[PDB]
């Protein structure tokens, strides 16, 4: 048994980490080829974050007012310019680690690891996945701002998260890297509303299979359920609804296995009903949601 | 609050494959030698009753293939300590990080990369469980996986993966090649002693829920240090010992709860459960954060 939620290793991250600072604040930015990118906000004193005029502020800064420091040398901005809620920074000189790199937008249920840092000193690296309610749960201090998300493929770095925000909830808020915010949220202080946040079903279901294939029965039933009677009861207990867009991707697995998809909703219904009664599923006590099904199908 | 590893940018760069007839497995590369499990000179075939230093005498240099990407790495020499090899290659890693070979004690925490084949896949957190094992993720091919812990510049190397255990668990040694734990790198019935939960860590682990506002469990109550060891032992709970409450003592000041005191509220945790309630949204306690660990991701 045994399914350890793993991260990427972040070497070809750590390189790549800078501190930038405005006046007085100080975030984290991100340093590939000739650009940084780090949160707009940074030109934004803690007065100016219940109502910032973005284009007001940005005008009456100078290349000179943004001080870089990668490490021990300092950068020199040769202009700048906003992309929607990220800051880009042209410097004078390439970065020599940047990896194979892309961007890409996420949807939420899918995962990714994030490298927590500080002042531009990678502190941790965790693996977490995008909420229902576009939040991220992990554990971000004081000086986190432009931390990024990541997934590592053979050589390429995809880029997915950096982070803007927390919310009173607890919870963090963040944009893609061309500064769209993942969900309804803004770059003000204002009083912003998560949304209500639910299991993620297609990643349960996708533990579940791995668990039969890993040995696990127990949980295993004789029936079997139709699509709109499942969600109609899964939504009883804040379970996301499952698409035939997540049967179909779920196919492979229930070929390996002998279990139909609808037949995995069904136990999956009982063991809502009834609980764990002390057992456990791959040595874990709780429904993890956090495995999509392509790392299960792939890391068999 | 999440379980964080530390980055492992200084350790990648260190990770090499070592290939001796048909067994292929992870070495560390530092300086000018190439540490492995020993068992990397045995078949399956020998692994029954193997004879270490008599299959070691009749190997030579050019049975191992060392391979650092796509360089190749030529041994100039081997020897053995406890349960390790180590080969000397010709050309050290210029990427060798300040590093320190330590040893480290049941319920203390660190990183690990797990590795396939000299090529790092993922890292995670864990902690030197009290029967000496780790619950861990490797499959084939990641023996030779390292543990580690970053000070400020300085790796500190304190695990190697070598055996995987018949029930989920894996088994190791230092770098040094003594291993954690009553095993042996044979291929035979072992088994891992009853384990049991590290009663700091959870402790440490209270007041860090403390920290972020969740102060349900605490109780007017306090208990005895004796008191408590008789519920803490019948629930499969280590002893507490006065070393465990000077260690919490930052935490305490942080938080005004004294360690008797808490204590009390972690005896009634276990007694009447927790009554349908979350800790930082667990329903469980987690006892893989140590003490030092929570100064770390809050204070």
């Amino acid at each position: 048994s045994g399914f350890r939620k793993m991260a990427f290793p972040s070497g070809k991250v750590e390189g790549c980490m800078v501190q930038v600072t405005c006046g007085t604040t100080t975030l984290n930015g991100l340093w590939l080829d000739d650009v940084v990118y780090c949160p707009r906000h940074v030109i934004c004193t803690s007065e100016d974050m219940l109502n910032p005029n973005y284009e007001d502020l940005l005008i009456r800064k100078s290349n000179h007012n943004f001080l870089v420091q990668a490490g021990n040398v300092q950068l020199r901005v040769i202009g700048h310019s906003m992309q929607n809620c990220v800051l880009k920074l042209k410097v004078d000189t390439a970065n020599p680690k940047t990896p194979k790199y892309k961007f890409v937008r996420i949807q939420p249920g899918q995962t990714f690891s994030v490298l927590a840092c500080y002042n531009g000193s990678p502190s941790g690296v965790y693996q977490c996945a995008m909420r229902p309610n576009f939040t991220i749960k992990g554990s971000f201090l004081n000086g986190s701002c432009g931390s990024v998300g990541f997934n590592i493929d053979y050589d390429c770095v995809s880029f997915c998260y950096m982070h803007h925000m927390e919310l009173p909830t607890g919870v963090h808020a963040g944009t893609d890297l061309e500064g769209n915010f993942y969900g309804p949220f803004v770059d003000r202080q204002t009083a912003q509303a998560a949304g209500t946040d639910t299991t993620i079903t297609v990643n349960v279901l996708a533990w579940l299979y791995a668990a039969v294939i890993n040995g696990d029965r127990w949980f295993l039933n004789r029936f079997t359920t139709t699509l709109n009677d499942f969600n109609l009861v899964a939504m009883k207990y804040n379970y996301e609804p499952l698409t035939q867009d997540h049967v179909d991707i779920l196919g492979p697995l229930s070929a390996q296995t002998g279990i139909a998809v609808l037949d995995m909703c069904a136990s999956l219904k009982e063991l809502l009903q009834n609980g764990m009664n002390g057992r456990t599923i791959l040595g874990s006590a709780l429904l993890e949601d956090e495995f999509t099904p392509f790392d299960v199908v792939r890391q068999c």
